[PDB]
């Protein structure tokens, strides 16, 4: 008893046009009453995006945004704007801010905090590297990235929490549903300790690597993956596929 | 030529209500025929605020975006989408965005010729720091910044300056339009021995500075600022008579 959860990471990725057709075709698709769907296009098609959902199941979410509400900060996306035009969650600490605009753990931490704080859920990526899980230090650092906001966060009722593979992207290696259960598990674990057993056992572990529509059944089996944060996939049709694989 | 500019970039603030009130007001006011007007909302608001505006001389922009139109770069903003979305301008290389977020050099020049590629103009930010002003070194911060651009693009003819005095911010310090006057004076003297003088004359050098509507007026008579890079006024009933100033 934790609600599937599916979201869709568009990146920077899509157009009026083809996020019509991606969001035309869940609203007509047959998707379980009983799974969580968010989607998150980029800023510049949030209000498009909302006005277009027609089903219960499915809401939008940001890719990104600051720890302040408003002010001086030209260039960003504020948590106030995201809720306006009817945004219900944000996606913080990805991969790809992680390194190619190096947010650092704290920034993450404060980050979370704040949006927690004015009411928008959080879907927050956690994962190590190539070079890390190589040294094993796979543990080490998914515990040091939770440490930091678990610093800041006491509730979690409201924060999902995705893992992303980041040596089985570009890389050659491959991550299998076996790796996923066993890290999610032991995710869960650490939680637990920091937050008990009934907390931990609530939160919803997203898969966060190449998941698409000939695997996700493939996980359907693994009690501690609770859903998928997909890439890709998402703009596809085979998002609804996902969407079902559990039944 | 150089025809006056004046941008308003709300930096992190707005919202529907407000940007509609905002566009409305601008949509009636009697405001000049070569005047040229971009506003900046926050990407969630672009869509939006293009829908609204009814006046050839206003135009709007983006904050930031990144320098690929697609890929795998969640939360970014892409010149592509803001295209798609009807905006023709994006300021790239402000102070707060250099500060915050340390776009260095390279990577500015780097968006600036890409937007470029795709069509969009931009609204190019300079500005030296106090401490950078102290050492007396503002001609060689501000040439610093202008090369790497100088490096990347040849061709300025869709490019507007904007000049920050980074310096008078916060500071205690204040600029006068005699200053402004100066550096202008100098940065579009240093643009001439790199563009030819065609085209340096032809450039518009925006005055980023605190303008406001009380002291817009102070700039008239200062022939080498073209314009402004407005910020808090441009949310404000003001940004009108900012817009009437040169009368």
């Amino acid at each position: 008893a934790r609600t599937f959860f599916v979201g869709g990471n568009f990146k920077l990725n899509g157009s009026k046009q083809s996020i019509k057709e991606i969001v035309e075709r869940l609203n007509t698709a047959s998707i379980p009453e009983n799974v969580e769907v968010v989607i998150c296009p980029p800023a510049t098609y949030l209000d498009y995006s909302v006005s277009l959902v027609k089903k219960p199941q499915v809401t939008v979410g940001a890719q990104n945004a600051y720890l302040k509400a408003s002010g001086a900060f030209t260039g960003e996306n504020s948590v106030d704007q995201i809720k306006d035009v009817g945004a219900k969650w944000v996606i913080l600490g990805h991969s790809e801010r992680r390194s190619y605009f190096h947010e650092d753990d704290k920034f993450i931490a404060d980050k979370t905090k704040f949006a927690l704080g004015q009411g928008v859920g959080v879907i927050l990526c956690i994962g190590e590297t190539l070079e890390e899980k190589k040294a094993g230090k796979t543990l080490d650092v998914v515990e040091r990235q939770l440490n930091a906001v678990l610093e800041e966060v006491k509730d979690w009722t409201n924060v999902v929490v995705a893992y992303e593979p980041v040596w089985a992207i570009g890389t050659g290696l491959a991550a299998t549903p076996e790796d996923a259960q066993d890290i999610h598990a032991s995710i869960r674990k650490f939680l637990a300790s920091k937050l008990g057993d009934k907390a931990a056992s609530e939160l919803r572990i997203l898969y966060g690597g190449s998941a698409n529509g000939s695997n996700a059944v493939t996980f359907k089996d693994k009690a501690d993956v609770d859903g998928f944060l997909v890439g890709g996939a998402s703009l596809k049709p085979e998002f609804v596929d996902i969407i079902n694989s559990r039944n």
